[PDB]
């Protein structure tokens, strides 16, 4: 049994094995080892795109799926997450996928339960299958991480995914850049150099955009002028390297972080990421249940 | 890949093949051509009975099913319907069933996307599989549409299904009558002849009732006198033709559009329509995915 | 066709056959008799834990599953429960599991409908598959109910399951005791003898704990202090007989009705109950659909 909680808990070699298994699955490799086993999708915090992706993966592996969207009647009655998982084991669930509000909910969980937990997103915001599918997409494009320049743009401060991506990309030998409103930057980041979008589009092999939500303090950082000020405009995209790619974890705010016309332009790998997500999640599930 | 958006977009020949395929599936005919394929039921606007019927159809075809009930998190984050569908294609969904609040949401989509869209209901109220199962039920009863008299009753001008039925039944060789409050009539053609319920019950081979929504009711008195004034009372049903049938799309507002005692009477085919809905939806999915 | 409504409607022989069937299923007996058939889970009032258990049961029997969570669109459009079930029959559902807010909703339905209804909870609180899994767990431990002393603890007056359990245990030849705040006692109970927890722990073969909910309406009984004053403390548990067992339907309010350390202690069968729930539910489904 092998949980998946964070990228930092995986070895460079584990990452590469997962990417390789996903590529093989993407190529059509299939078996019946997991047919009839049970996966529970516990999306305490809803995320339809992520749940759908895991669900296709589970069903492509021949698994039965139990879905929970939003609050559980049990946790409403104060049930511990540990008891929830132990309940699932008792009824015959073999693997749990979890998206949950509590900060690092898994840390205590992982040593105490008897079935693998796959983190689909936590309170701190780690999202390891997103990182993995991102890595897979980059690797398919260039066949290496060494010496790549990867820029990541937007609310870096409040995207643990951005920061966990920067960290793992660094471990893999890539250089990382950040752009966005200065007030959304982590002032003390070991991984990545803060620069302007206008600089990054020219020096990058990979341009990774984040969704610009709407929340936090009074600073709404006008979504209206964001694209021009900070985002990937047509003019900025035109100055990208010939071989460079555009990535975005979705959903995309067209006209905000990116120009509506670029979402499906030739350098965009945005929908390819989504293709890859399923096979990554298949590989993560096989890893979870391998004996 | 064949979408299903509206009845008017189908030829009488296509309509007739769908009915025949449905009757064959209803007779027990099954195959494994769609086994393992994926359908997504995107019921942005909720309709439990319609979703259940499509879901039964998909599963009888051996398909994996992804369900979305109501609000999608992606959409809330501002995802376009086009992006939603493209996402579904990327994760490997083969056909999408959509019920959505936007008027003719499908019109733009069908030229843009690369998998079949099955319209389960749009903003304008087009509901083609409901029309097809109505047609199937009539066809099973009489074995032709040519020379039938079919009357449709209630809020005609605010029922896209009723007006689509009138038009398609006319194309098929039937004579259409309407009845209901004159203020709920849109007699700019609308393909049939406006009459009284009392007249139509005696001349009709088919009496099709519409749900009288509580919203189109002006008062609690308007609804309370409706049955006697406009609806299918016992006395009116007793004047029906020997071989005539009563139809209603459900759910039934008992005691309003029809007397409570008639819903499961000898001439009612209300529940048989629901049986037919599944086989119609199977035929429509097979049509969508035939190569 | 055999409905499951309440324990009082089963004979003691039917109860024993179900337990036997469940035990055989738990041992791995299986067949394809229900493969492809359709179960509808109509959880009008949510209970995630109960739905999950039924769903695993249904899926281990090879059945297709339709899930309804919370409000039904047609129900809110005023559809009677009878019409809903008749609708399900028409679309090809073979069995309905229902959890509904109305007192004895089943009583009218069962004389009217043509497919089996399995009550997963009504307005009164009758929950027969919970009683059955409790009985199974007890029977597995002692191979009999005759002469057993079973004690049940907490808010007896407001727990229909406790009272249903008391009555059926008595029918099966067992001796029932109650403990808890005297104000929560059903003084008019014919089936149980009221005693102190401190007495009950030493005389019981089975200690059944109830969840102590936060009521605060003449049930304001302080939750703090409850464990020491009324609950299963470590000290009380250590005075239980060597063969005796602890049971609880969950979710557990750790530190209230029971000490946190006792939930997974040697005498606890709390999680074993949850294992048994699936097989009991499989048994009840096979009974509904047999011959």
């Amino acid at each position: 049994m092998k949980h998946l909680t964070t990228m930092s808990e995986l070895s460079t070699e584990e990452i590469k094995d997962l990417l390789q298994t996903a590529q093989e699955l993407k190529s059509g490799k299939t078996d019946n080892q997991l047919t009839g086993k049970f996966a529970a999708n516990l999306f305490f915090e809803p995320s339809t795109r992520t749940r759908f992706s895991f669900e296709v993966a589970e069903k492509k592996l021949g698994m039965n799926v139990l879905n929970l969207d939003g609050t559980s009647t049990s946790v409403q009655k104060g049930e511990t997450l540990y008891d929830t998982i132990r309940t699932l084991e008792s009824i015959g669930v073999d693997v749990c996928v979890i998206r949950h509000s509590e900060d690092e909910y898994y840390e205590e969980l992982v040593s105490q339960v008897n079935i693998p937990i796959l983190n689909a997103g936590d309170g701190c915001g780690q999202h390891p299958t997103q990182s993995l599918l991102d890595l897979m997409t980059i690797y398919e494009e260039f066949n290496t991480f060494k010496g790549l320049t990867v820029s990541i743009h937007g609310d870096i401060k409040h995207s643990r995914v951005a920061r966990s991506n920067a960290e793992v990309l660094t471990r893999l030998g890539a250089r990382v850049l950040f752009s966005g409103p200065s007030e959304w930057q982590d002032e003390e980041n070991t991984f990545g150099t803060y620069v302007s979008m206008d600089e990054a589009v020219e020096s990058s092999d990979v341009v990774m955009l984040l969704r610009i939500q709407n929340e936090r303090h009074q600073s709404a950082v006008s979504q209206e002028g964001y694209l021009n000020k900070y985002g990937l405009t047509v003019e900025r995209a035109e100055r990208m390297k010939r071989h460079a790619i555009i990535m975005h974890p979705a959903p995309v705010n067209r006209g905000v972080e990116i120009d509506d016309s670029l979402v499906e332009s030739e350098k965009s790998r945005i929908f390819k990421q989504m293709k890859n997500g399923v096979f990554i999640r298949m590989a993560v599930i096989q890893r979870a249940l391998q004996t």
